[PDB]
């Protein structure tokens, strides 16, 4: 049962069941049904179905924002989701290339907001219109775009992925049967829409019957306020990164005693270290927690592995588990040749998961994606290796890194740092003594100025960053120099710029 028809049947047999809720609001799966319809059949009236353009949506955890993505499939137009997270310029770039011809924000128009150069219009003022609705055979279909999210560029630019209906459904349909997350439980949400992390309990929620409960940026601030919220939630499956969970563990309180229900984590996007697995195992005795990996290339993830006592005292290092059923992962070295168990080189997926790449963007998906033994495939970028049927994830071979489950490049970074009228050039050092990322060093040649303090010209420049980048990708600490280091060949010297901006560190 396709995605869409099961949210139908749902909302037809428990219409008044909540499928979400956030801040205090809930919706129906009647009101989400009902209300989908509506808009879907508002948006066939403001954009033409010519073209299958993306439809962005913006916002945070607005019940309108799930009305909205799935007003667009209803209406045919795969949706862009965009959270509040993401700066005015970046929502440009995102609108420039996608060729999107809406964007729908599910507040109200918010006061004195930064124009874009699209027709925009607000949830509320889109379902004003007569009851309408859509029929069945508008829905986007089979390997039609569902959604469409961007990541990091190393260009310079975010590229989107393309999320078929199909590749969803694939993901979908293996989260709602292989994970103990089937019932009509309550899911927690706390990734924003913009990341697809979120994808791993919205639509298995949505699919499965169950109920979505965010928890929005205001309470995520305010330890005290998430922490009741979470305790009033009654949730049953957490799904965040394992940074966020991390960040929670600091508390003491957080434990079985404030979610009583908890039964199910899913982690996923990044690293879970032993001791945030360790942790959980320990003040959470009812509930399995569960390690995936997997990139937004190939629809959240496609690896899987119950994290339990015994396997933690089995490695110093999680295993990202085990292939999704129909996904077919092998390691491969340099040359492009399968390697054998325990032999690193670059992890490879192949299988209806993987996107058929990035939009409007045919040369990167050229380097990226392509067709194996068949199925079509896609070249992670992670160095990894297979032991037993179960997968590790070692490492990357590129810039992309990954700072507090955040995905980014550092060349993107380097790319708007070196855009501001006071950057001539700029290098981006993330600072991992060990093994993952702490925060960002940017190394930068200043242009020219007339800034009496240093202080201030980083702060110009990070006042610039601002509205390009989301505030995670700005470098914490900016240092200042008259010459990029560069190797024989004629590269950026990264190796040598690291050890220069850690010997300035000790100077004050
Ligand atoms: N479970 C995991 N364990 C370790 N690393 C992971 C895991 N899942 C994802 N990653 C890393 O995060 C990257 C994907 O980032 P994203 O597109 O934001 O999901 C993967 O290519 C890995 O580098």
């Amino acid at each position: 049962m396709k995605l869409l028809h099961a949210i139908q049947t749902h909302a037809e047999t428990y219409p008044q069941t909540d499928a979400f809720r956030s801040q205090g609001q809930s919706l129906t799966y009647q009101e989400l049904w009902e209300q989908s319809d509506r808009a879907a059949a508002a948006i066939q009236k403001r954009i033409s179905g010519e073209k299958k353009s993306p439809i962005l949506v913006y916002g945070h955890m607005e019940p309108h924002m799930i009305v909205s993505f799935l007003g667009s499939v209803k209406a045919g137009h795969p949706y862009i989701p965009v959270d509040l997270s993401i700066p005015s310029e970046r929502i440009a770039k995102i609108i420039e290339s996608s060729g999107a011809e809406l964007l729908i924000h599910a507040a109200g128009l918010s006061i004195d907001a930064v124009g874009q150069q699209i027709q925009t219009v607000s949830a509320e003022e889109l379902l004003e219109n007569e009851g309408g609705s859509v029929s069945q055979d508008q829905w986007v279909k089979e390997h039609e775009t569902f959604y469409i999210i961007y990541t990091s560029g190393s260009t310079g630019n975010p590229k989107g992925v393309q999320i078929s209906a199909a590749n969803l459904q694939s993901f979908t349909d293996w989260i709602c049967a292989d994970f103990p997350v089937s019932g009509g439980k309550i899911f927690l949400n706390q990734a924003p829409f913009s990341f697809d992390l979120s994808v791993m309990d919205l639509y298995p929620c949505l699919q499965s019957g169950g109920t979505l409960h965010c928890v929005t940026k205001d309470a995520v601030n305010k330890p005290k306020v998430l922490f009741e919220e979470l305790k009033k939630s009654g949730l049953n499956v957490w799904t965040s990164t394992p940074s966020f969970v991390q960040m929670c563990l600091m508390d003491p309180g957080f434990s079985q005693d404030l979610l009583p229900h908890a039964d199910t984590f899913m982690f996923c996007g990044e690293v879970l270290p032993v001791s945030v697995a360790k942790a959980l195992l320990e003040r959470f005795p009812k509930a399995k927690i569960f390690n995936t990996y997997g990139p937004t290339e190939a629809t959240v993830a496609v690896t899987s592995v119950e994290i339990t006592n015994d396997v933690i005292s089995r490695s110093e290092s999680l295993p990202v588990g085990f292939a999704k059923p129909d996904m077919n992962i092998f390691i491969m070295d340099e040359e492009g040749q399968p390697l054998p168990e325990g032999e690193k080189g670059e992890i490879v997926i192949a299988g209806p998961s993987v996107s058929r790449g990035y939009l409007g963007e045919p040369e990167l998906t050229e380097k990226a994606f392509f067709s194996h033994e068949g199925q079509w495939a896609y070249r992670t970028g992670d160095a990894g290796f297979i032991q037993d049927g179960q997968i590790f994830c070692q490492g990357r071979l590129d810039f992309q890194i990954k700072l507090h489950g955040y995905r980014m490049e550092l060349e993107e970074i380097e790319f708007h740092v070196r855009q501001s009228q006071y950057v001539r050039s700029a290098v981006v050092i993330p600072y991992q003594p060990n093994g993952t990322v702490e925060y960002l060093i940017a190394a930068i040649v200043p242009e020219e100025h007339e800034f009496e303090k240093e202080f201030q010209l980083t702060s110009a420049i990070k006042k610039e960053l601002a509205a390009s980048l989301p505030a995670y990708m700005i470098p914490r600490k900016f240092i200042y120099q008259d010459h990029i280091q560069m190797t024989a060949n004629g590269k950026i010297d990264r190796k040598r710029i690291g050890e220069e901006v850690l010997v300035r560190s000790h100077h004050h």
